[PDB]
């Protein structure tokens, strides 16, 4: 029960530990500053809203603001929308954050900005001026900025936002900035390595650049530098999903030997997409503390098979080596270096597209004693022999990843993955053999793989007749992802093998369940003991020849996307029971079913412990709300997108036990006189995008209202009348959470009210 | 145009050379027979509605009624709506037909009916009572249907619609109905075949009941019976998907070896779901001219190997022994007896659900000899192994159908097929090999089938990189499904070799297009000089290593379900010109492809004579109409299921071609004020489903609503005020074709109009 109701369209979150007032003004359609925001705001964001111009009027009286964050007000039109695109440049008159003694950071990213603001506060420590149209830095500009230790000013100058010049850095224009450790200048068209940079940097990133030369000298009073990256300058254009122009007679981006002296503390080097043919040892002489190591993009296939520079990298914990291919070669098998065995430290190894057509466990030997080798990539190699045997001697490792190859019987090609906008392995260890062309499967193909606790199998072609010897080695397997294949279930002991299986994925197993009069036994759950999730969600599954699934053990079942409509075609009682039997189930997904209707049984039918149930995207057009007394533990019930009309007369007469009601996307005009009269239990209720005029005290008594987490009621037809003036109180002083106020709890009529908020509504002429 | 609007809520049709007036009152949620039906109508059908009871009242002045089509006014529960079920039976009073002195068809299935309505007129010639509460026929109740030819009264006792006794028929109920032809008592729990049946009958149904014997002298007057179906009586219950009683003891339907002998003129005799075991000869001994015999879902596997009684069938033309199967065995080929070979006449032959694990070339040599066969399925057979060479002598089929099987290197399961409610084989000889376990295709897979012009591929595993060799044998081939594959299009050569290729199917092989980084070649249909057609559907593309597709002959390119939001990504031209140098291209579906805007250059792209373009479910938020100026052979424009507001300030000045634009499910809330004016090439224009409240003279000249075709204005949000007056007028006194004017062209307001037909609305007060 508030006294001031609050009007002001941003979220005021309270932070008092560090004194911070969050006022988050967060795309809310805003063409100027909304009055009224509280005079102790520490941290204002107006990101993503249509303000045209900042002036000393803006945040007069913010003097304890230590962050501005004022991105995308006018976007670059190729990067922003076109239904709403921006008409001029963001105006930042003079005066406007100079008054502000404890400004720290201050985001203008993505606004059309010409020049770096001028006027800024000495106490600024981050300036991120990112998607601009600045692609000329003068010393002059940078005066100010005597504090700044972080400074973004990439993406003002590349093919999504061009400036159709080189970009231009006066001499030393950085050097005196004494306190700047980070700097980046990526996406900008740079032709050169600025100098002299100061050498208190730490991240220094130009990749995405016209780079095609560092000098010698480039980085020499660098000492304190940790990260570097270089990438995208001479790229390695083919398959560019990008405009990609590579440096003249396909040259690499060229690097003295000695480019790197200096670099005493570099922990991460990015060498991607720079056309490298080698890797020169001389340029880790220094750097002994080297951590990271992305070479991917380049064409060292050749220089793989030799890799002298690998001995000076004892301390390297990633390397990439990814789509390093020769063009038009398919290698028959990988050369790895025998240098590779001196990688002591290494955990991750990535050689995804080096393109060859068989795998031998002697091509793996240089990695054999490398005690903390964790994950091996070697995805995307159209790989079409490999002896799953060999990974007998990799048990020590968390994934072998051999995703999208041919084995049989956007990261590496994004412009910029550090672009700003505006799984099983925590079962033990993984074999990812995931889409590749595994039609067939044997005891024999998993032999001394007794150790893996992962196998994804999804996306291969295996169509076959299980019957529980297919996957008898794999003794301690616990999750099993075989989606994405053609299972025929003529067999209820497929999988039974798999003593240990806690998790079976079946799901986009469609094609035998697709064709009319074929056996599906999908009672062989009984014979996995310990199973405590199945997904066989996309199967069409439309009929079975058992009657129940049963179970001990198995608490979720992801039946999605089946026709559960036609098991349960009205007048056929033989399946309504079909799940009573998983007598531990908690959890049922049984949305997208096209169940438009439920008959009479499928609620006694449920199991007894059944907690959370969805039959959202049904189409479901009625629903007997008292068949809910049958499923005595029923915590949350998802009925969203589907075509209700009514909420029951009473819920507490429904369920004794129902926290979570979603009825998010229905037909629903109007609340029953006592819907949640007396449902103490309810703490979660999702009434958003329905069509309700009207809520009642009756309906909606303050007892139960007053216990929600969150209560939605967004995007109805709510008429603001006379008849409507206890709703509007209740909306404009409850401390109950109720998200999108300002922005999508609207009154569309009568005349004046029509699109107008129901939090700043006055209806003083209803009591005169 | 009009003088006197149409308000009557139904479709009056003139057909002046039959002499019939049709009124289809079909699913208008009436309550009541509507009021002004024209005295005149012979033909008047009020199915689907809510209309609880007929009087004499309800036909008094409708004397010329020939038919009277009232069905499912009060559908039985378990075949109804459970949102709206039907509350009691029909009532039907007194004299509510009989002074009908022409009535010949009258339809009252679907209504919970206890009872044959009496008081029929004479002149009754088809009356049908399906899915009612009929299950006791007395021969009194028969009397008034003296010149009956045709009776369908199924339905009435079955799993859907149960009656919970055995369906009573009394002795020679049907004797004296001389004119008696068609008689159905299909789905009705009937326990004997009804004696004695009049002798002119032709078609008696039967099928679905609970008949364990067929008497000897059942049939022994029905010298005239066409067709006799006994399917479903002793049924084969095994994967039955409804619920389905055997007989005991595994019993056949037990039919003596001369119960047949009266039928002479028999064609159709249909004996499916009987669990037969044996077809004894002599059952056709006096059935020269049977053409159809339907023997699926029994137990005829080993007798398919003997078969001496098709001796007797030199005049059949269809035959069909599906699913015959023995549980829990995989025979190792198909034994069809020699005796096949004496089926002169016979076109069709289907032989799925045997299961057997390989096709030899012998074992189809029974076949060789049938000159007039058109059709061999063997689909479902669970068939490892089938050299496709063996179809060499097979060149007169027209389709060979092997879909369904595991070859590598509703219709048989529903209750009744023939219940009532409330492809390539055109380019020549098919090889239907689709969803089969083909994981690899090479040249000697395809020898001696040059004859072959479609071939479907489709839903097998194929992960190939195609180099224009796998098909060479096919000369002769037109038509190419190989769609849900994985085709890897690396090499531009893919398909080359198909020289007669008219149309290919390649969509749903997105595998290969949603990993990163791998060669795509578009630029592949250069190579095929005839082709015509291409679909390339659901291939997620967002990437391609060629920037232009090219044909000098495809006229249809189909790209719906693909990423050119990514390929068009704006600030990258590189495939702006994707499809312009297809020069001959009419038709372009580039729906469901995310574009929520079009980048400047997609519509100067286009290829010259593109006349129908689809850009329909894309999210579309804004569009420039005057970059229509650039298809200046645009005839067709389907913008349908996006986000438009707007529509153009005169259409004419955007395009001087275009004749159909489809502008449903966007957001329009308003017309421009000239949008259609000089719009002369305009014939169609559907504008349902948006949001427009006005509509003004000026926005629709009638120089171009004349030229309409259609034009469609229903779920639109019309403000029925005295500003609405022309608008108003217009629709009610217009010639012009506007669907759903008395269901869904309607007043939202103001208050007294809410939900009230612009057709009925009176706006006299407006002028005063
Ligand atoms: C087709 O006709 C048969 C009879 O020829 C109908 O079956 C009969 O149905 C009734 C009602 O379901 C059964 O009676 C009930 O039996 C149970 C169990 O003994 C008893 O607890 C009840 O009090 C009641 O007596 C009757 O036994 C059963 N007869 C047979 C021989 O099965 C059948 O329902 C009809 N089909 C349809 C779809 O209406
Ligand atoms: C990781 C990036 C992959 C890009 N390349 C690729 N994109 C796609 N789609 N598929 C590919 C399959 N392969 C293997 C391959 C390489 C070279 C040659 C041709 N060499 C012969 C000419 C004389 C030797 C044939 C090959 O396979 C049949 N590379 C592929
Ligand atoms: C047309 C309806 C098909 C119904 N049956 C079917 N439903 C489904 N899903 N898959 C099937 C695969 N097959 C072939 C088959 C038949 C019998 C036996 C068992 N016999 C062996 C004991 C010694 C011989 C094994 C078989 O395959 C492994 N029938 C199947
Ligand atoms: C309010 O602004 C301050 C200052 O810009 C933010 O402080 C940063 O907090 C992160 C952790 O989230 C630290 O890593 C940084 O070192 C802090 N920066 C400075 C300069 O102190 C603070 O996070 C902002 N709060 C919110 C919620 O926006
Ligand atoms: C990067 O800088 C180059 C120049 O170094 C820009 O290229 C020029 O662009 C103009 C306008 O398109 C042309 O008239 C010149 O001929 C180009 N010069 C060269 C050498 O190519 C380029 O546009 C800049 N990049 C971006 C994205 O703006
Ligand atoms: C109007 O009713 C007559 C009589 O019921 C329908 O006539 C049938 O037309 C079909 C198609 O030509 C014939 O196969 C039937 O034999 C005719 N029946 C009789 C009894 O003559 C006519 O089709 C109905 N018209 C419409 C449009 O409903
Ligand atoms: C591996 O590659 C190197 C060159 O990179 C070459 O010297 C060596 O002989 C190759 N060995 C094998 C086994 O291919
Ligand atoms: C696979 O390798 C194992 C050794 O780990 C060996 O026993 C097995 O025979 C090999 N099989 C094949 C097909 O090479
Ligand atoms: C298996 O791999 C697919 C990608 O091919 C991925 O979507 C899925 O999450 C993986 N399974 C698990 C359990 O990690
Ligand atoms: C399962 O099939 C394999 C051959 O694939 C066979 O060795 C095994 O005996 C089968 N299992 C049973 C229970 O027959
Ligand atoms: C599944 O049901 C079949 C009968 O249809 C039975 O033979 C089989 O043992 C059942 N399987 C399990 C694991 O209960
Ligand atoms: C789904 O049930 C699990 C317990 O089985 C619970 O952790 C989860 O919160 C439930 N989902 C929701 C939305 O409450
Ligand atoms: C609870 O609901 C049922 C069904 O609607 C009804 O019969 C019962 O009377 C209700 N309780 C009360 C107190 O009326
Ligand atoms: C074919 O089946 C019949 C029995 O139906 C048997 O007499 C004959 O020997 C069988 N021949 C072959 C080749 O299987
Ligand atoms: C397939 O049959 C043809 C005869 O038409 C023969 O030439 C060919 O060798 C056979 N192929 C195989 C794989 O047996
Ligand atoms: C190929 O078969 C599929 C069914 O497997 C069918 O949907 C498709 O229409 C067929 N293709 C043609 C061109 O008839
Ligand atoms: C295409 O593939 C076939 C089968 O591997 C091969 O014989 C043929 O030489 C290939 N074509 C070309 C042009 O390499
Ligand atoms: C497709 O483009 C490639 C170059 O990217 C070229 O080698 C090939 O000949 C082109 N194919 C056709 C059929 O034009
Ligand atoms: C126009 O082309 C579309 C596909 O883009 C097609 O579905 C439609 O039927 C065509 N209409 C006419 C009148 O040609
Ligand atoms: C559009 O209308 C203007 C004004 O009448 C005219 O100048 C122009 O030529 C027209 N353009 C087209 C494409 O009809």
């Amino acid at each position: 029960a508030r006294w001031f109701p609050k009007t002001l369209p941003c979220d005021v979150t309270l932070d008092v530990s560090k004194n911070h007032v969050i006022v988050d003004c967060t795309d809310k359609h805003l063409t100027e500053i909304p009055g009224g925001i509280p005079t102790n705001t520490t941290n204002l964001t107006l990101t993503i809203n249509h303000i045209p111009d900042i002036s000393p009027a803006s945040f007069h009286r913010l003097v304890h603001l230590v962050e501005i964050d004022f991105r995308c007000n006018c976007v670059p039109i190729r990067l922003g929308s076109k239904s709403n695109m921006c008409p001029r440049r963001l105006q930042i008159k003079p005066r406007s954050f100079s008054g502000l003694t404890y400004l720290k950071s201050l985001y203008l990213d993505g606004n059309q900005l010409l020049e770096i603001p001028q006027g800024l506060p000495p106490s600024l420590q981050l300036l991120s001026l990112e998607a601009n149209n600045i692609f000329s830095i003068r010393k002059e500009q940078l005066t100010e900025l005597a504090n700044i230790e972080i400074l973004y000013l990439g993406q003002n100058c590349y093919y999504r936002n061009p400036c159709y010049v080189s970009y231009s850095i006066e001499k030393d224009a950085f050097l005196n900035l004494t306190k700047l450790k980070v700097l980046s200048l990526k996406d900008n068209n740079v032709t050169t390595v600025p100098t002299v940079l100061p050498s208190t940097l730490t991240e220094l990133y130009l990749y995405n650049n016209m780079i095609a030369e560092i000098q010698e000298d480039d980085f020499n009073n660098l000492n304190q530098l940790q990260i570097l990256d270089l990438s995208g300058n001479c790229p390695r254009c083919y398959n560019a999903p990008f405009p990609c122009t590579p440096c003249k007679n396909n040259s690499p981006l060229q690097i003295p030997v000695n480019a790197f002296d200096a670099l005493t503390e570099l922990k991460v080097l990015r060498l991607h997409s720079n056309s490298l043919q080698h890797v020169p040892p001389r340029w880790f002489k220094n750097i002994n503390n080297l951590q990271e190591l992305d070479l991917s993009q380049n064409f060292l296939a050749k220089e793989i098979g030799d890799a002298k520079f690998l001995h000076f990298l004892p301390n390297l914990i990633q390397l990439d080596l990814s789509f390093n291919f020769e063009l038009q070669v398919y290698r028959a098998s990988m050369n790895l270096s025998q240098a590779f065995s001196s990688l002591k430290s290494l955990k991750i190894l990535r050689i995804r597209g080096y393109v060859f057509k068989e795998l031998k466990s002697f091509q793996l030997s240089p990695l054999h004693n490398l005690q903390n080798l964790e994950v091996l990539d070697l995805g995307t190699n159209f790989i079409k022999i490999a002896n799953l045997s060999m990974f007998k001697q990799f048990k020590r490792l968390k994934v072998i990843d051999l995703s999208v190859n041919k084995i049989s019987p956007l990261y590496y090609f994004r412009y910029d993955k550090y672009a700003r906008s505006c799984s099983c392995y925590k079962y033990g260890q993984t074999l990812d053999l995931s889409k590749n062309s595994i039609f067939f499967i044997k005891s024999s193909d998993f032999q001394h793989l007794s150790f893996l606790k992962c196998l994804n199998l999804s996306g291969n072609l295996i169509s076959q007749t299980l019957n529980g010897s297919e996957f008898q080695p794999l003794a301690e397997l616990r999750y099993l992802d075989f989606s994405n294949n053609r299972l025929d279930l003529l067999h209820s002991t497929a999988f039974e093998e798999l003593r240990k299986l806690e998790v079976l994925d079946i799901s986009s197993n469609s094609h035998y369940f697709q064709s009319e009069g074929i056996t599906h036994m999908l009672n062989f759950t009984k014979n996995l003991k310990v199973l405590q999730k199945l997904m066989m969600n996309d199967n069409d599954i439309s009929s079975s020849t058992s009657r129940t699934m049963e179970s001990e053990s198995l608490r979720t079942l992801e039946f999605r996307g089946n026709h559960l409509d036609v098991l349960w075609r009205d007048g056929d009682n033989r399946y309504l029971q079909l799940f009573k039997n998983l007598l531990k189930l908690e959890e049922l997904d049984i949305s997208k079913n096209s169940l438009s209707f439920l008959p009479s049984g499928v609620f006694d039918g449920m199991p007894p412990n059944l907690k959370n149930l969805s039959l959202a995207k049904n189409g479901l057009k009625s629903f007997i709300w008292e068949k809910l007394r049958y499923l005595k533990n029923l915590e949350t019930l998802d009925l969203s997108h589907n075509q209700l009309t009514t909420v029951p007369e009473r819920l507490s007469n429904c369920s004794r036990s129902l926290k979570n009601l979603i009825l998010k996307n229905n037909q629903i005009r109007s609340l029953t006189k006592y819907f949640l009269q007396d449902a103490f239990q309810l703490r979660y209720l999702d009434l958003s995008s329905n069509k309700i005029q009207m809520i009642q005290k009756t309906s909606f008594p303050e007892n139960v209202l007053n216990n929600l987490k969150m209560l939605l009621l967004h995007h109805n037809r709510f008429l603001c009348t006379c008849d409507a003036v206890w709703f509007v109180w209740w909306v404009q002083h409850t401390e109950v959470t109720i998200p999108y106020l300002a922005t999508d709890v609207t009154c569309v009529g009568p005349g004046a009210h029509k699109g107008q908020s129901v939090i700043s509504l006055d209806l003083y002429t209803c009591e005169l």
